[PDB]
């Protein structure tokens, strides 16, 4: 053990920042017209893109790469929606000040957009979120800490390989996020108002995978295009969810 070694190690909330991934473009080609077709393909484009990134990320992600291999692929899975939305929530508040949704920065989206994506209520449901952040003045530190907990959020009915050592780096970062609103008092009230704000995202997120199955089985006949990603991922998750196999994990109800 070095003294030296122990004393310059970077806390795992200076690590979340240091792997937080950049932000992604879409590819939004501004020149077609803003129909629903063209507005959730291009969506699903950028959903694809973005979960290349999030795949790097959990992969140097302190305790994630501990997991069986096996465990990590499920859950990537399971929360790929809940991190988007959540990550989507996060830009709108920090570079729209929560007035648009942010997808990116080729792509923000007004009240008009969010018309003719067709899934208009969906989208108010994301921006409440971000109009949470405002209200709550969240913090990058809070948002990092939050984010790495809903890619612990769903589970399997039955549990991972290593069901163990996946509650430990739960529980760990859970005492991450503590400590992160201790810096008591209002601190516990703090802590209750994330942790709530968590539970609510399997809602959100219950009805933007309802409408995301429901778009992909009709794929052709909406002319929703999804890139390989997406196809990998939701082939194996839709059956897994819709057969009850995915287990929501809360800390209140
Ligand atoms: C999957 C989806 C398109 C992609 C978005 C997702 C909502 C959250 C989200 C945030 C982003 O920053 C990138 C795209 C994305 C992942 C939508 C919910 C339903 C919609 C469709 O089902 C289109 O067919």
């Amino acid at each position: 053990l070095s003294t030296i070694s122990r004393a310059l190690t970077p806390s795992p909330v200076m690590v979340l920042e240091n792997i937080e991934p950049e932000i992604v473009y879409a590819g939004y080609d501004s020149s077609k017209p803003d129909t629903a077709e063209n507005l959730l393909s291009t969506l699903n484009r950028l959903a694809g893109k973005q979960m290349i990134q999030v795949v790097k990320w959990a992969k140097v992600l302190p305790g994630f790469k501990n997991l069986p291999l096996e465990d990590q692929i499920t859950l990537i899975q399971y929360s790929w929606m809940s991190l988007s939305s959540f990550a989507l929530s996060w830009r709108s508040y920090k570079h729209t000040n929560s007035q648009f949704l942010y997808f990116a920065p080729d792509l923000v989206f007004n009240e008009e957009k969010m018309h003719q994506s067709a899934m208009y209520e969906l989208c108010q449901g994301m921006h409440q979120i971000s109009l949470q952040f405002v209200r709550l003045q969240l913090t990058f530190e809070e948002y990092t800490i939050m984010k790495v907990l809903l890619l612990l959020s769903t589970i399997p009915k039955d549990g991972l390989k290593s069901q163990a050592a996946f509650e430990e780096m739960r529980t760990n970062y859970i005492k991450e996020l503590r400590k992160m609103v201790t810096k008591s008092g209002q601190s516990w009230q703090r802590f209750y108002q994330l942790t709530k704000l968590l539970d609510s995202m399997h809602d959100l997120v219950s009805d933007l995978l309802e409408f995301c199955f429901y778009t992909f089985r009709e794929s052709h006949a909406l002319k929703v295009e999804f890139p390989a990603m997406l196809v990998e991922i939701i082939s194996d998750q839709l059956p897994k969810v819709e057969s009850g196999n995915a287990k929501p994990l809360y800390f209140h109800r």
